[PDB]
DNA sequence: TTTTTT
DNA sequence: TTTT
DNA sequence: TTTT
DNA sequence: TTTT
């Protein structure tokens, strides 16, 4: 989502789309994709859908990383921006490179979050 | 339950008639001047601290202030090169809003020949 | 067309794209467009051709502009690089930017003959 | 003859293997290198001079070498940006060829995921 | 010291 | 962090 | 480890 | 007679 005019860089995370023979949503290399949380979703609590600028479903976020941002995302601790740098045409996976921005005084508990999963964010 | 609509790219102008400093990088915020005395259209651009840097082109603004007066889109800016330029800044801006107004924003956008594209901030 | 490796930037200029109503080539701004020169057209030897980058036909280039520019496309003095910026569905006329890139060996000539048409190049971005 | 397909973003990398400098808005030349014994795709980048400054990214050379070996498209570099950094330099690239040649260039970038676009080298000021 | 703020 |  |  |  939008971010605060105070929201800084915390890092960067690289991760992967999956599910992508499930749905039809077409995204190019270097492109924006948006993280939706998808709270509903019958199969995990924590799912969150990628989604191309055009509003269609890619696939998801690996459950192992959405268990881990979902967390972030409810609790509006770090807008996350999604570009898939290659492999958007894969017929299953793809990879994600995901850039953090938030208030200061949230870096810590993001950074806690993801290492809890056992994840960190990589430099700016 | 807001959405990603897009982005789109433009130049924050008039810097040497104000003060407002930005680092590259930088968050910058959008604000409208609707009394503004040269153009009602006027679209501010602040620094994180409040100070204003400039405004958005005329051309730019003529799109965007039925957008921001209407509330169909938020808009966020940033700097992400150029913060050092003498008279016109690159700026990035994306749009969210509601899959209820996304046509309505894309419709606007239309009219002045901009189109919001997959860009990201980096 | 592509450049040498060692073009330089020789500065800007804005122009107009016209004829707009007879193409139906999309273009949008921000985006860059073609300058094809068409030395076939039945109405002036200088016209220059407006696509997008699709290859699709959005319009012309005004004469006036186009009768400067042809010269230094034909004699291949510089490479020219469209770009909407603003207009884009405009329904008779839009606005263009150009940027040349060339050899330093050129850019003197470039000069002269844009002065000639009453042109002249500005500042290109640092 | 040759006409305007668009334009690719993408890195030069491996600088720290290459003495060869860039300056900002520097044209830099596409050389295939069919027999680097680790990537018979590779592109070299080398600048002005014919100085050697990177590589391709892989992934970018994966699909590029098929256009460049088959003269689909002639491709021109430029560095808009932090032509001075040590590891990695951004890269924007414009693509030319035959109208006949437009569909079998993205067809080629499009199984690796790459499309053209409309990105200028240069928005202007 | 532009496309010369809005 | 940071070739091919 | 064949989406979530 | 407002594209070239
Ligand atoms: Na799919
Ligand atoms: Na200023
Ligand atoms: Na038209
Ligand atoms: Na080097």
């Amino acid at each position: 989502g939008p971010g605060s005019v105070d929201s800084v860089l915390f890092g960067s995370l690289r991760g992967h789309v999956v599910g992508l023979r499930y749905y039809t949503g077409v995204v190019n290399n270097n492109e924006m994709v948006a993280l939706q949380r998808d709270p509903n979703n019958p199969y995990d609590k924590n799912a969150i859908k990628v989604n191309n600028v055009n509003g269609n479903q890619v696939g998801h976020l690996k459950k192992e990383l959405a268990g881990a941002l979902a967390y972030i995302m409810d609790n509006k601790l770090a807008q996350i921006e999604g570009v898939v740098p290659f492999g958007a045409n894969n017929a299953f996976t793809m990879p994600l490179h995901m850039t953090f921005w938030g208030k200061e005084e949230n870096r810590k508990a993001v950074s806690d979050q993801l290492k809890k999963h056992g994840f960190k964010l990589g430099p700016a």
